[PDB]
């Protein structure tokens, strides 16, 4: 079988454990430890093909810079993580994105700008605008998702999958 690797990273909070969990287990998990990296594994069938699919949940713990590049190394694809609801963590990004860029030594590598929490529009910080032009800017698409409602978890996980599948 394709073995997709994807890294999911992104500031503390913004959803990377919820997301994962959602798209492997059906469920909204919102006290997964934050300090706690892991992995996950599942078979699924993308666009007809059976796949594994390999999910890499970083939680920043890794301080040390050997180690955290090794990891996002090994990574295929990227699911970069922000809440709509925290500009910082809109503004992490950009860390995120060099720091794979540093490592994959490749503009075009699977990528996806993700804006989680979009079930809380009344508590926006992050305009779908300017995220929008970030994504533009590094000619990676945007999709808001939602962890707790499930809203594009399955897309951003296969649309990730697609980008590894056609770039590698
Ligand atoms: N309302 C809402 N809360 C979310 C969503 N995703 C995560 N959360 C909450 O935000 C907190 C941090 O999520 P988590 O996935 O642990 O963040 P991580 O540090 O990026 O792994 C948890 O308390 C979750 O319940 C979402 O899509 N909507
Ligand atoms: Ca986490």
């Amino acid at each position: 079988l394709a073995l997709h690797k994807v890294i999911m990273v992104g500031s503390g909070g913004v959803g990377k454990s919820a997301l994962t969990l959602q798209f492997m287990y059906d469920e909204f998990v919102e006290d997964y430890e934050p300090t706690k990296a892991d992995s996950y594994r599942k078979k699924v069938v993308l666009d007809g093909e059976e796949v594994q699919i390999d999910i890499l949940d970083t939680a920043g713990q890794e301080d040390y810079a050997a180690i955290r590049d090794n990891y996002f190394r090994s990574g295929e694809g990227f699911l970069c993580v922000f809440s709509i609801t925290e500009m910082e963590s809109f503004a992490a990004t950009a860390d995120f994105r060099e720091q794979i860029l540093r490592v994959k030594e490749d503009e075009n590598v699977p990528f996806l700008l993700v804006g989680n929490k979009s079930d809380l529009e009344d508590k926006r910080q992050v305009s779908v605008e300017e995220a929008k032009n970030r994504a533009e800017q590094w000619n990676v698409n945007y999709v808001e998702t939602s962890a707790k409602t499930r809203a594009n978890v399955d897309k951003v996980f296969f649309d990730l999958m697609r980008e590894i599948r056609a770039r590698l």
